[PDB]
């Protein structure tokens, strides 16, 4: 009887052959699939394979693909590890001057409670990531409302973001505002600065500077007197020219032609421009961002609270001169039901849009392309009711490369019921779609990594991400959980992130190679003490020292405290108390309440031999509310020594007589 | 002359062939051993091999096995990195609701000084691990005695632990207490809550709840008025039913049958139940834990201080109703000499017990099985005097899979002398033993990873670990050191963990695959800023911000301090001082002692133009112990202004006259 | 037509064949080059290859070699991650008692501003690295001058370092000092302590102890009464014997022959010996260190500010007895032009020296060997004007193994122009040179890893490193950047490390195998919370607790503060203020300035029912500069109650009359 060899054609049932091979081979051998796809009836021990893809119909009629290690050149990274509920990169990520930005929202739930629009960044092509940065503060009217953002990008050297205001009670949208800020850049330029004689303003030529009046600009080596150091834009002449006010004037014209200098900009020292758009009608969420040209961009949106549902985009044709002017453009009505959160991108004059499907029992995600910024569209429906995921994407060559994630295990397929309130391992997929062929019937979703859905609450932070390309790599930034329960059902219904393990949702990045890497590897194993967030150095005396300024906003308990010399040429130690008032008080002692007091002293110890003392006694002291003032002089300056009330308290007592009173005149007795 | 090919049969001396192969092949080639075992006379360059095992008799007559990379599907992780002496997972680890728990002891030595019973946890199947948690405080009678624990596990949804009290002076056992606490769980249930009309108690049906009166329970969506929020157990009816006191009553009966709701529990908001067992006679250590059924469990023990030595277990048949009732069961007397620290597990009605051998020159570790919870036993001795290690284990299929570690390099073998006080690389091993065959003569110890023994002290933290299975992976949690000397012989005989590099012992976990993994990989590279222990966020002003409450118990030096608005609707800043009394004082200045003073001010600066001031002068000041009180009013409220002593001090002086005194009557002169 | 197979001979153009192979093979297949070198016209997708080297002439006539993964057994680690500008390991690294030391300089620029001579260490053969330690403080005359160091090593159990003083303004050398300190060691010894009867000194035999009078020594188990605990050296008899003063005397002679005891030493509790060498003439930098024997060592130097340039070494023949005595030795004059920063090592009586070339358009790096400590030399020039890099090295067998790094991409080659002010990926190389053959014409530079040069400033921290061997591994510790701009051109011209991402330069270590590894792997994945820098433990109450003493030197903002019991058997809470004076003040309130005040209280709350209060009112208060003193007693001790000025202020007022005054005699009215 003949056997029985694996065909790897995606159609022959290779289950038996692979089973035989696994049974016959040592467990530590890596079985090489030679880049082929093997149809099976159940997934085998995938860990024993390299360079293999499996095709499997968990649900009959719905083949999905599963990648062994090394089949794809890619790797998953964990990129945040914070106690906040960290999710929703959707759809905000971008690359700027070699830095990869993964914006997200850190909250305590699916909602805007405790929420800060945030980002982490990578300056090493995704190997390591920065300390989280808050981009927004809590709204001035917290806790009634707070901010929210799913649309962010860059246009002509400025960050643009749709900053939404929503209710904590219901996550209801109350306001839409466009916020923008110049991106920080160093520019190394030649020529372009002029300064007319006998007046103080200088004209700076910087093409597509993206700056507005009041924005920060720093200058070095200008060779134009007064154009130096930290400055601000005084006027904007046009898109390529601006002026600054210098502190001085010269008797001849100045012009730095041929001279090499440096500028200049700062996100952090420039204000946001905030353009109120009000409560944009028929909008549930603004989501995703597509830079169109030097002047503007599009943002996605959907309306999904009332009939009929809308899905489309808002095009801001000139966001520089006219931030408040946009045009609503919808996808074809056929594709709007059961759809939300479109991802949009613009390439080579084509605007591509992919929806999220809302139900696994109705037609789901669809793809659309337009050559007129959304006025007309060509469309396609992904098979099998793709749902619950956004599908962020990029175009690389002739392919859209899209990524998605089920929110919990076994929800991907059409007809698959939601399976929440239990821990699971949700599948993350990618697919390629060739734009010339324009047909998704034979789309191949390849599971490349599995996440965890914790199960302690119905909601999942898994997926809902964002995609960028940098050089020859594509990046999918997205949410995943771990098995640590947030205890929402339990002792932390309030959702305090700083109790127990806080919230399990954190960010991940799948880094996938999409073209040749013509350099030797940059990869390293991280072996350092992470020393950016709280920078610690063992001083010469052997004590951990933190030189960075820091804010501790949570309640602190301290032990022995020494306040060191710090202020006014280090002449003094200094504590400053804010608020309307400060209060320094004394707890009720647990063991000896009768001793309750604070001793204040001008010297080094509790003995009053060391300095003048004032001792405030607490109510619980045996000597209740006593004050003892103990110095070798008591000198009352600038004012009379008075009793608070009139004719109620005395100077001295029968057992506490003053020896006398030195007066400039007799007592005034009335 | 014919050569000379590697046989890989474990018996042919393959040394020459492998040497030839290594000499003839490029160093970067991975030489695949095809899953075979190669006998050699010395270990070759193992790093050049994949999927290879070597058999080597370092000591003639004692073959041991050595694994190349990929021979086993496994990986070592470092799981703690703390300055404490972190060791002794033995034998405490367990898995609960998808979380892997690695309890241990963090101290400053082999002893209970500075000791906290601790754990770290993993919520991602061992890829990353949590911030250490202290489970015990320092004993109330520290530093005479402190806690200790080598036995911990879960039975019917409660953590149970043998909390020992030992002397710091000698590590002598003084007390045994069983401590237990409900494990935190979220339950998603249907029906089961009833509340009789016209009274305030509700009955909650939760099978095997494991709760006691006073334990924490949280309810959501009960559809039973008053059964809501954070509550406590008022009564326990039976193992499956308990009641709570609600705050209200209704005129009809309530019953949430068919309704979906959520509960509820908390380790942290429930007290320990502590059951004093006294100084259990003839016990040196309680060690290891075997859950038997829904009602109870067994804990290991040995007595090794006086003849004759004992080794066995304590069976607690109903630890819920009767925590103080246990039965002592010993292994066969033949196996008690030179033995300690048994590891116990229960599977399919069989109790398995493995000892630690105490000497390499006498019969060592033995294995025992019982079908009657230790009343009768079948036994076997491991060959070659296995010693100095515990042998934690799990049963997977027909195999016990056990793990052990030499404490220092080259101590494993029978007759091998202890080799301490010098740095080395101790071998960690695993073995499989088939329970049907019941014969250890041909046991194969496979070295799968090497640790470091620092050598600065005689003692080693290497090994002494604990084993769990989760899904298709087995986990060995254990100690290892690094080369950083603790300076016990040197400048830190006191063993302060927070000097220099503290103590080199930290925890590791070997994660080994023991069945098929039928999912795509979950593996990630960690690229995040660790932001759980000290959560830092760069605020909108660019300053590192920590929102978590924190306690700093070590001495602190601070620079410039601002106390921000925090308290009473943020109306005030607040400092509260604990103790019997607080003391705020002033150091002797190093450069200008003549200036020694503190200026207290109601306003923003040292100029008294900014607010009222009181200045306390130190004894070293030129104006020694002066007090200057400087306000635009001095108002003395609620009491007479008196001198402390009688007829000793005056009002005013000849060069400091008050202009007059406003009185309601003439001075009373006596 | 025949094809077309890859020859892998380094001379046949294998470009076509490899292109064909890449086109025909699945992308996930690892293409094994079989350890061969393939000539190509452009670098292919190297990531698709294992065990392959490419030879490529980016610049015609200058072949360089490029390694795929696994061609070399090696790995890159990141070893620092600090906001300081962390660079210049050159040329300071060393191994001592199994610990690998990577000293460096952490500053804010190429200069001595904010500079601390620093190190990180590895106690696990380079897998993980310690919290940075500062070795130097800021110079007493900062900010005019500060310290600098490029030469450090160990000789007879002492650390020796050339500590330079340089100007912040220009990095001009002002002073050279030799600093040395005993290295911390634990010694486990037998015999050697004697103590003569009837007197208090004991003689300690410790060969090559390297200690001086006043150095720290700790003793355990001496069996010599009084030789115990923390002690200091009282006298040094010779290199192998020293005495200590014990606190007691005995009537007979004591001698611990045959007894096992422990000693003893401490870097941290021993002072530096500092030997001022003045401004050594004709020296720009002292760089690198070569231990010669038990008595001394050599340090490299160059002079490159004025003609003629010098390059050589300073030999300190007896640095123990005569730290101030050294001899200048130069390399052959032919090799001094365009050269700096020599790396020196001593092996088997041969002193090897390698220069840095300063220009890519003139003869560059050269290699020199001497058998007379630099009096005569044999020499060689590396081809192709090796420049901008130091070439630290070690000798392993017959080979020097050297490492170097271009500072920015495409600068390595002869004639290559500097390419700064733009981000790039600089190549790091190693080479082997056989000392018997003594010919570098055919040297093969192999690119083994690529770094990042950020481009925001002209300067680069890439490279300039140091090399050690430990066991069978060689380590190259060196600088690399990331893409985070320091904003020197932008908002941080001041170079504050603690703004934004600080400085991109951090340290890396390439760990390369150079001999057989005859042990099972020690490798682990790091999965722990890093808990050395800021050690955090979740206390039994669920709050993050830091038990280590810490210094926070940057400005702090605090929220609610509780100062816990800490001092004098925990009887009190304590705050101590340093400086000439302390100041506790109150900010101007933002919202209600009219309330500006601080309430000081002896009890727990703002209600004066809880304790005695003194309230200082600010100038902005409605009651400007009021003080209210509110207690149930006001007791003025130790001094008269006086007005500050004479006959200006009163006791009481017309609406604030004291009831009377209790006096021992009538008022003295004048």
């Amino acid at each position: 009887v003949p056997r029985g060899s694996a065909k790897g054609d995606g159609v022959t049932d290779d289950t038996a052959a692979l089973t035989s091979a696994l049974n016959d081979t040592p467990v530590g051998q890596k079985i090489n699939g030679n880049g082929k796809t093997y149809k099976v009836t159940s997934l085998p021990d995938i860990s024993r394979f390299i360079n293999t893809r499996f095709v499997y119909e968990r649900i009959p009629g719905q083949p999905l693909y599963y990648a062994s290690e090394e089949f794809v050149q890619g790797e998953l990274f964990k990129i945040t590890d914070t106690p906040y509920y960290n999710a929703w990169p959707q759809d905000k990520a971008f690359v700027y001057e070699n830095v990869i930005y993964a914006p997200y929202m850190g909250s305590d739930r699916h909602g805007v409670s405790r929420l800060h629009v945030s980002w982490v960044k990578s300056g090493d092509d995704g190997q390591t990531w920065s300390t989280p940065e808050w981009l927004t503060d809590l709204h001035p009217d917290y806790p009634t409302v707070n901010y929210h953002c799913m649309s962010m990008g860059v246009c002509r050297n400025r960050l643009f973001a749709m900053i939404e205001t929503r209710t904590l009670a219901k996550n209801a949208l109350t306001n839409c505002a466009l916020w923008d800020r110049p991106m920080s850049r160093s520019l190394h330029l030649t020529g372009g600065i002029t300064k007319a004689a006998n007046q103080r303003y200088a004209t700076i030529h910087v093409p597509d500077h993206g700056l507005f009046v009041g924005d920060f600009v720093n200058f070095s080596n200008s060779a134009v007197t007064g154009v130096s150091g930290d400055m601000t834009v005084a006027t904007v002449i046009d898109k390529d020219n601006f002026t600054v006010l210098t502190p001085n004037q010269q008797t001849s014209d100045l012009n730095n032609a041929g001279k090499n200098w440096h500028m200049g900009t700062s996100f952090h020292k420039s204000p946001w421009r905030k353009t109120d758009l009000g409560l944009i009608p028929s909008v549930t969420e603004v989501h995703s961002f597509a830079t169109i040209d030097n002047n503007g961009f599009a943002m996605g949106y959907h309306q999904g609270d009332v009939a009929p549902r809308e899905v489309g985009l808002f095009y801001f044709p000139d966001a520089f001169n006219s931030p408040s002017n946009y045009v609503r453009r919808q996808i074809p009505s056929e594709y709007e039901p059961d759809a939300s959160e479109p991802c949009i991108k613009y390439y080579d004059g084509v605007l591509y849009l992919i929806t999220r499907g809302t139900r696994g029992d109705r037609l789901g995600s669809s793809l659309h392309r337009s050559r007129d910024i959304g006025q007309t569209w060509e469309s396609l429906r992904f098979p099998h009711n793709v749902h619950h995921t956004t599908l962020p994407f990029a175009k690389v060559g002739d392919d859209l490369i899209m990524f998605g994630s089920e929110a919990a295990e076994n929800e991907w397929e059409a007809g698959a019921p939601d399976d929440r309130y239990k821990a699971s391992y949700p599948r993350t997929f990618y697919a390629r779609l060739n734009v010339n062929n324009w047909n998704a019937d034979d789309i191949e979703w390849v599971n490349i990594t599995d996440q965890i859905y914790q199960g302690g609450i119905v909601n999942s932070g898994v997926g809902v991400g964002s995609v960028v390309v940098k050089d020859n790599y594509i990046y999918y930034m997205f949410g995943g959980e771990d098995h640590f329960n947030p205890w929402t059902y339990g002792d932390n219904s309030a959702k305090d992130p700083f109790k127990s393990d806080g919230h399990p949702s954190d960010l991940y990045c799948y880094k996938m190679k999409i073209g040749p890497d013509n350099r030797v590897s940059r990869d390293f194993r991280y072996g350092a003490v992470p020393n950016r967030a709280v920078p610690v150095f063992f001083d010469t005396n052997g004590v951990r020292t933190v030189p960075a300024p820091m804010e501790f906003t949570g309640d602190l308990g301290l032990g022995h405290v020494t306040i060191r010399a710090s202020t006014s040429s280090n002449i003094r130690s200094e504590v400053l108390m804010e608020g309307e008032y400060g209060f320094i008080g004394k707890s009720i002692p647990t063991d000896n309440p009768a001793g309750q007091r604070i001793i204040f002293c001008g010297g080094e110890g509790t003995s009053s031999t060391t300095g003048a003392q004032i001792t405030l006694y607490g109510a619980n002291n045996t000597d209740s509310r006593r004050i003892v003032y103990n110095g070798d002089e008591h000198l009352f300056q600038s004012a009379d020594v008075k009793p608070y009330n009139d004719n109620v308290t005395a100077l001295g007592g029968p057992s506490n007589r003053f020896t006398t009173a030195y007066l400039g005149s007799n007592p005034i007795v009335t």
